[PDB]
C-alpha cells in the first residue's frame, strides 16, 4: 500500500504464501478447518524468521572470518516488545507479507496483536537496551546483548476499583518463535562455598553450581542483511542436584528460581539475595563465554590483547560484579599478576550511569557478599586498597576524600558502593545526556572526576526511528518520504530537509492529517478493547511513563483539577477541549505511587461524569502501558508531558519518542529536554519551572510548601477538596497520605512549579486554537529530532569509547 | 539393506535428504561446520516427524466424520522408550533414511543412540500401555493414551561402589521433537475447597485451580496410515496465583509441582499427597477432555449414548478417581438423577488389575480425601452405601461379608480401599494372565466374583512385534521373513509356519548365526560403554527386571555362587561357560532391593577377578535398564531368568520378549510363564519348583528356612560365607540383613525352590554343550510366541470389553 514498507513482488508474495501453508501444517499441525488467529500468527512468525536464519549464519561466520572487536552489552533489562512487525521491517517485507496475508483471507494487523511483549525490562534503561541492540545492528557492529531470560517478565497491569492490581505475564505460555535455545552451550555458575590458600594462589572451593543455558534471539540490522545475537542465560539445575528421592527433585527449583522473575523496581534498589544471585549469575555465564569465545578466535594464551578484541558495557552498575568476576579469572584460573589482570579490566569495561537519585544507587551488604561471593569480596577489598593508595598520593592528607571515595562504606552495617567499584575498574563513565553528564562531575561522583577527569564523558540517549517512527507511525514516515526520500530512516539528520516545508500549505496539511488519523485510530481502540468513549476533537493531552514521585504525576493532576475546578467555575465559557491521558505502572511495593494511580482514577470518576463538564474534560488512566501500547498512544498524542523536577530525570527517552511523532512538548529544563528545546529552538517548546539552579537555592533556604497554599487560591482549593474528601465521597480520608506528602515531606517541590505550569498550559490551549501555527511548530519539532536517532548515540559509544568504527555497508544476501 | 526395512526409492532417498538439511538450516539454525551429532540426530527426528503429520491429521479428522467408539485408556504410566527408530519402521522409512543419511556421510545407527528414552514409567504396567497404544493404532482403533506429562521420568541409575544412586531424569532437556504443545485446549482442575448443599443439589466451592495443558504425540499403526494421538497433560498455575509481589511469582513452583516427577515405585502403594493429587490431575482433565469431545461430535444433552460412544480402561487403580469424577459431573453438574448417572458409569469403566501383593493395593486414608476431594469422598460414601445394600439383599445375614466388601476400611485410620470401588463401578474386571485371574477369582475378590460373576474376565498380556523384533533384532526378523513373508509382523501367529523348519539345517544354523551376531554386538558395546570384558562363547545367562523381592534375584545370585564354589572345588572339571548378567532398578526407598544390588556386584568383584574361575564364569551387574537396553541384551540371550515365587507375578511381559527373541526360559509355573509353557510344549521349557498349591501347603503348614539350611550342605555353605564376611572382607557384617531375612521373615520362600533350580540349570548347561538340539529347541519357542502378541491381547479387549471391532485396512495415504 505504502512506499516505505517495500516492495510486493509476484515471486516473493507466491514464496511467502506457500511457506505459510507449510508451517500452518507441518509445524503447527493443523488445516484451515481447525486454526485459530493465535496459529495463523505462529504460521506467519515462523514464515518470517526463516528469512532471519540464512543472514544469522552468514553474519556470525563473518565475524569468526574477519575476527573485529566484539562490543559485549551486559544488561540485566532488554525491553523488546513485539519482534514481528520490527523484523518485516528490517528486512523489507512488510507489504509483501501483508500482501501474501490479505491473498490468504487473513488481516496482518489482526494477526500482529496476538504476540506477546517481551516485556524483560521497566522502562527507560530497558528499553534503552533494545534500542541500542537495534543501532548496533543497522551500524554493522559486532555486538551482543546479554541478559537473563526472565520466565516473567514485567507483571501485567490491571485496575480494579481504581487501583492497580498485578499479575503475572507468562510471556512464554504459547511459545516464543523467536528464540534459539542452545542447551549445548551451557555454562556452570558458582555460588556460596569458601576461599581456600595455596602455594598457587586462592582457590574458590565447596561451591554450589548452577547451570546457565543460552537462548540466541535475532536482532536484524534495517537492511543491511547484518543479523547479530542476544544472548539470554536461564538457570537449570545439575542433574545431581540434591541426589528424600521426591524431594531432591523437586527441590530443583531453589535453583531455578534464579531466572524466575524480572524485579519490577524502576529506579530503586532493593537489596534482596536473590537479585543479587541474578546479577553475578548473568555476569559469570556471560565472562566464560566471552573468555571462549576469544580464545577460539582467528588471531590467538596472550591477554595483553583482550582489550583490543573486547568491550564490555556495563548498563547501569546491575552487572558491576563483571570487574572483580574478570579480575577473579584472570589472576585465579589464568595465573596473570594483579597488576597486568587490572590493566586489562579497566581497558575492557565501561560504565553507563542512568540516575542520580540516591534510593536507586546499589549498595550492597558486605554480609551478603561474604556468604555468597566470598572471593569476589576479597577482590573488591584489594581493589579498593590499592585504589585509596592512589587517591592518598595524589591528595595527601585529606582524609575525608579517602572516606568518601571508598568502595566501602562504613556504618550501622558495611555495605559495598557499586558505583564505586565502577568507575574505578572501567575506563569510560558516561552519563546519558548532556545535563545528567555535568551533574556527575559536579557532585555525586566530583572527588572521582577531579582524580581521573579523562574518564568522564556524556552519552546523550536515543531511540531508533524503525521502531519509534516507520513501525509505529507508518503514515508519518511515508508523507515524509514523498518529500525527502528513504534515507533518513538510518540517517535521521536528513529530517533537517523538513525545515523548507513550513511554509508549504501541502505538507502543513499532511501533517495535521496524519495526526487526526492517528488520533481516530487510537480513540476506535479505546472504545473497541476498553469500552471508554472519547472526543477526538480534543487535545491529546499525555503522560505515560512509570509512576514516580519524581517524574511528578501528582503536577499533572494538580493541573487537571484546576481546569474542572474553572469550568465548574464559569460553565458557560469556551476553553479548548481535552483528552488527559496518564498511564505507567508502580513498582509492587510502592505505596505512595500506588496512591497516585488510584487519584487520577478518582478523579476520572468525578470529571467524566459531570454533565456540565461533557466532552470538554476527559480523564483517562491507561492501563497496562507498556511498548506494544506505547507504539499506539505516542503517535495519537498531541502534547507530551515531560514535568520532572529539575536535576531527577537523568535523560528520558519518551519525550524523545513524542518529539519524533507530532507531538508539542511542555517540560522543565531537565534531562534531555535541554537538548531538545535546543535543537528545535525555545520557541517551538513549552518550557516552564525551575532551573536546577532555582530548585539549588530553595534548598539552601528551606522548601516550605504551605508558602505557595497561602498565597495560592487556587492551589488551597485542590487541597481542600483533597483533604474533605470531594474526590472520596466514601472514603473521605483515602488522599491524606498524599496531602499530607505535598504538605510536610515532598522532596520533588510539586506546588513550587504549579503557578508556572498553569499559565504556561494556557499558551498551549492558545496555540492549539490555531491549528495552522500549532501544525508548522510541529514540522519544526519534527526536522529537528534527528540528534535523537539511537544511530547518533551508538556511533558515539563506538568512536569515543569502543573504538571501533560504524558502517553502514551491506553484508550479501 | 534387508527386505523388512523398506524400500529405499530413489525419489524418496533424495526428497529426505533435502528435508534433512532444510531442517538442519532452518530448524536447527546450524551449517555442516558446526553442526554436532546432536544437531543431526534432531534434523533426522524432524525430517521423519513432517511424514506424520499428513497421516494424522486426516486420522483425527476420519474420526470425527465417522465418529467411532472411542477407547480411552488411563494410565499414570507410558513407558515409550525412543521414537525414531519406531516410527521409521511403521512408516516402511528405516531403508530410506539409512540409505539418505549414509549419503550425507553419516551412520543412522550413531545418530538413534542420541535420543533420550521417554521413561515415563516403571516397568511392566507402563510399558504395556506402551505396547497397548501400539497395538490400538495397529488395529485402526479410535484410540487415546491420556496421562501426565512428567519433567522427570524413572531415575538414571548409576552404579558407585558396588551402591545404587539416582540422578534425576531430565529427558527435555534437548527438547522433545515428538510433542505438540496444545496450550489452546488447557483445562482447570480444581483442588481442596469444601461442598455446599443448595435446592439444586450440591456444589464444589472455594477450590484452588490448577490448569492442565494438553501435549499430544503421534502414536503411528504399523504401515496402515492410522496416527493415534498419546495426550500428557502438564500442570500450570493460573496468572492470578496466590495473586510480597515476588514470592507470589516463585510460589507457582507448589502447584506445577504436580507433573514434575513420577513415583518410582514398582507394584508399592506410597500414600503420598503429590501423588493423590497426580492421580485426581490426570483423571479431571481427561474426563473433561472426553465430555467435551462427546457432546461436540457428530452424533449429539443425551447421556444415555455416551457408553455406545466412550470406553475407559482404567489401567490398575491409579486412575480410579475417573469413577466418582464421572458420577460428579454427571450429578452435581449436567443433573442426571444418581440411578442414570451410575448406569451410564458402570457401562463407560473397565478395571485391569495387575497383582495380588498387599503391598501394592492402594488403600486412601479418608482425611486425605476429606481435605483434598471433599466432594468425591461423599459419592464414595454413598456409592458404598448402595453397594453394601445390594450384598445385603443377595446375602441376607452375612455381616462378615459386608465388612469385606465395603469400600471402606476400618481401623487405626480410616481408607478406601480403590481396587473396591473400581469393581463396583466398572462393568469389566480383568487379570493380566489366566492364573492370576483365576486367584482373583478364588482369593481377594471371591466375594465380589460370587456377586457379579459376569464382570470378571482374564486378558494375557502382550508385547508388540514391532518394537520387540522387527526394530530390536532386525536379522532375526529377516530370516524368518525369508522362508514365511512379512505378514507375521501384524499377524504373529504366522509364526507356527516355522515349526516345519525345526529340521531344516539351513534354518537351523540361521537362527543360531543371529544369536552369535546378537551376542558379539552386545559384547562389544559392553566394552565400548562400560568398560567390561566377555566372553562370547559363554551361554548369556540374564534376568532383567524391576529389582524386587518376589522376583527372586536372590534365588539367582545363591545358584551363581553354587557354581562358583563348585569351580573352587574341581577347578579342572570342565563347565559350561557363563556370562549371568542381571539388571534393573530399586525403588529409592527400597532397602532390600539396594542391598540385593550391593549383593550382586559384590558377587562380581570375587567371582570375575578368581584366576582359577578364569572366562567360565561372570558375573555383571547391567546399569541403568531401561528400554533401549533392554532392546539391545533381549536379543543377545540364550538363558530367560523368570523365577518368581509361584502366584506373585500376575503375568510378566519380559518373559515374552525373551521368548520371540530366541532364548530359552527357565522358570516357576508362574504368570504368562504357565501359558507360554502351554504353548511350546512343557518339554521345551525349563521348568522346575513349586506350584501356587505347594507354596499354600507351605503356608499351612509354615515355612521354616532353617529346614533347608540343615538339609543341604551346599546351601549352609552359601550362608557361611555371606555372613562371616567371604563377599565383603572390609565389612564383615555388610549382608547380616539379607541372611536375616532369608533365615527368618522370608515371605517368598527362596530356600525352597533353591535345590530344583540348581537341578533345573544343570539341565540347561547340558542342553547348551549341543548346539543343534538348543537352536532346534529355540525354534520351537519362536514359532509358537504367536498368542502373545499385544495385537492378540487388544483384539481381545476390542470385542469382549469395549464392544469394538479392529480394522487390518489402511487408510489412505
Ligand atoms: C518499591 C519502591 C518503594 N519505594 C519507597 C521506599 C521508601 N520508603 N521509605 N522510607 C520510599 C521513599 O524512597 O519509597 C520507592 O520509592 N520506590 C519503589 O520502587
Ligand atoms: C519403596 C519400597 C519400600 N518397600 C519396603 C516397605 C516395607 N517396610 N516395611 N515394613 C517393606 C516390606 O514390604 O518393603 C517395598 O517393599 N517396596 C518399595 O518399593
Amino acid at each position: 500500500q505504502i512506499s516505505v514498507r517495500g516492495l510486493a513482488g509476484v515471486e516473493n508474495v507466491t514464496e511467502l504464501k506457500k511457506n505459510f501453508n507449510r508451517h500452518l501444517h507441518f509445524t503447527l499441525v493443523k488445516d484451515r478447518n481447525v486454526a485459530t488467529p493465535r496459529d495463523y500468527y505462529f504460521a506467519l512468525a515462523h514464515t518470517v524468521r526463516d528469512h532471519l536464519v540464512g543472514r544469522w549464519i552468514r553474519t556470525q561466520q563473518h565475524y569468526y572470518e574477519k575476527d573485529p572487536k566484539r562490543i559485549y552489552y551486559l544488561s540485566l533489562e532488554f525491553y523488546m516488545g513485539r519482534t514481528l512487525q520490527n523484523t518485516m521491517v528490517n528486512l523489507a517485507l512488510e507489504n509483501a507479507c501483508d500482501e501474501a496475508t490479505y491473498q490468504l483471507g487473513l488481516d496482518m494487523e489482526e494477526l500482529e496483536e496476538i504476540e506477546e511483549d517481551a516485556g524483560l525490562g521497566n522502562g527507560g534503561l530497558g528499553r534503552l537496551a533494545a534500542c541500542f541492540l537495534d543501532s548496533m545492528a543497522t551500524l554493522g557492529l559486532a555486538a551482543y546483548g546479554y541478559g537473563i531470560r526472565y520466565e516473567f517478565g514485567i507483571f501485567n497491569q490491571k485496575i480494579c476499583g481504581g487501583w492497580q492490581m498485578e499479575e503475572a505475564d507468562d510471556w512464554l505460555r504459547y511459545g516464543n518463535p523467536w528464540e534459539k535455545a542452545r542447551p549445548e552451550f551451557t555454562l556452570p555458575v558458582h555460588f556460596y562455598g569458601r576461599v581456600e590458600h595455596t602455594s598457587q594462589g586462592a582457590k574458590w572451593v565447596d561451591t554450589q553450581v548452577v547451570l546457565a543455558m543460552p537462548y540466541d534471539t535475532p536482532v536484524p540490522g534495517y537492511r543491511n542483511n547484518v543479523v547479530n545475537t542476544m544472548r539470554l542465560w536461564s538457570a537449570k539445575a545439575p542433574n545431581d542436584f540434591n541426589l528424600g528421592y521426591i524431594q531432591a527433585v523437586l527441590d530443583r527449583n531453589l535453583a531455578e528460581n534464579i531466572s524466575r522473575v524480572l524485579y519490577p523496581n524502576d529506579n530503586f534498589f532493593e537489596g534482596k539475595e536473590l537479585r543479587l544471585k541474578q546479577e553475578y549469575f548473568v555476569v559469570a555465564a556471560t565472562l566464560q563465554d566471552i573468555i571462549r569465545r576469544f580464545k577460539s578466535s582467528k588471531f590467538g594464551t596472550n591477554f595483553d590483547a583482550f582489550p583490543d578484541k573486547v568491550a564490555i558495557q556495563l548498563n547501569d552498575t546491575h552487572p558491576s560484579l563483571a570487574i572483580p568476576e574478570l579480575m577473579r579469572v584472570l589472576v585465579d584460573l589464568e595465573r596473570l599478576d594483579w597488576d597486568k589482570a587490572w590493566e586489562v579490566t579497566v581497558k575492557t569495561c565501561a560504565y553507563t550511569n542512568h540516575t542520580v537519585l540516591p534510593e536507586a544507587l546499589e549498595r550492597w551488604p558486605v554480609h551478603l557478599l561474604e556468604t555468597l561471593l566470598p572471593r569476589h569480596l576479597q577482590i573488591i577489598y584489594e581493589i579498593n586498597q590499592r585504589f585509596l593508595n592512589r587517591v592518598a598520593a595524589a591528595f595527601p592528607g585529606d582524609v575525608d576524600r579517602l572516606r568518601r571515595m571508598s568502595l566501602v562504606e562504613e556504618g550501622a552495617v558495611k555495605r559495598i558502593n557499586m558505583a564505586h567499584l565502577c568507575i574505578a575498574g572501567s575506563h569510560a563513565v558516561n552519563g546519558v545526556a548532556r545535563i545528567h553528564s555535568e551533574i556527575l562531575k559536579k557532585t555525586i561522583f566530583k572527588d572521582f572526576y577531579e582524580l581521573e577527569p579523562h574518564k568522564f564523558q556524556n552519552k546523550t540517549n536515543g531511540i531508533t526511528p524503525r521502531r519509534w517512527l516507520v513501525l509505529c507511525n507508518p503514515g508519518l514516515a511515508e508523507i515524509i518520504a514523498e518529500r525527502i526520500g528513504e534515507e533518513y530512516i538510518s540517517d535521521l539528520d536528513q529530517l533537517r530537509k523538513l525545515l523548507s516545508y513550513v511554509d508549504d500549505e501541502a505538507f502543513i496539511r499532511d501533517v495535521a492529517k496524519v495526526k487526526q488519523e492517528n488520533k481516530l485510530k487510537f480513540a476506535a481502540y479505546l472504545e473497541r478493547e476498553y469500552k471508554v468513549h472519547i472526543n477526538p476533537n480534543s487535545l491529546f493531552d499525555v503522560q505515560v511513563k512509570r509512576i514516580h514521585e519524581y517524574k511528578r504525576q501528582l503536577l499533572n493532576c494538580l493541573h487537571v483539577i484546576t481546569l474542572y475546578n474553572r469550568i465548574k467555575k464559569e460553565p458557560n465559557k469556551f476553553v479548548v477541549p481535552r483528552t488527559v491521558m496518564i498511564g505507567g505502572k508502580a513498582a509492587p511495593g510502592y505505596h505512595m505511587a500506588k496512591m497516585i494511580i488510584k487519584l487520577i482514577t478518582a478523579i476520572g470518576d468525578v470529571v467524566n461524569h459531570d454533565p456540565v463538564v461533557g466532552d470538554r474534560l476527559r480523564v483517562i488512566f491507561l492501563e497496562n502501558y507498556r511498548v506494544s501500547l506505547a507504539e499506539k498512544v505516542i503517535p495519537a498524542a498531541d502534547l507530551s508531558e515531560q514535568i520532572s523536577t529539575a536535576g531527577t530525570e537523568a535523560s528520558g527517552t519518551g519525550n524523545m519518542k513524542f518529539m519524533l511523532n507530532g507531538a508539542l512538548t511542555i517540560g522543565t529544563m531537565d534531562g534531555a529536554n535541554v537538548e531538545m528545546a535546543e535543537e528545535a529552538g525555545e520557541e517551538n517548546f513549552f518550557i516552564f519551572g525551575m532551573r536546577v539552579e532555582d530548585v539549588d537555592r530553595l534548598d539552601q533556604r528551606g522548601y516550605n510548601a504551605q508558602e505557595y497554599y497561602d498565597r495560592i487560591p487556587e492551589l488551597r482549593q485542590i487541597i481542600e477538596q483533597l483533604s474533605s474528601g470531594f474526590f472520596s465521597p466514601k472514603q473521605p480520608d483515602l488522599f491524606k497520605d498524599i496531602v499530607n506528602m505535598l504538605m510536610h515531606h515532598d522532596r520533588f517541590k510539586v506546588f513550587a512549579d504549579y503557578e508556572e505550569y498553569v499559565k504556561c498550559q494556557e499558551r498551549v490551549s492558545a496555540l492549539y486554537k490555531n491549528p495552522r501555527e500549532w501544525t508548522r511548530m510541529v514540522i519544526r519539532n519534527i526536522a529537528t529530532s534527528g540528534k535523537f536517532s539511537s544511530d547518533r548515540t551508538i556511533a558515539q559509544y563506538a568512536r569515543e569509547i569502543w573504538g571501533v568504527e560504524p558502517s553502514r555497508q551491506r553484508l550479501p544476501a
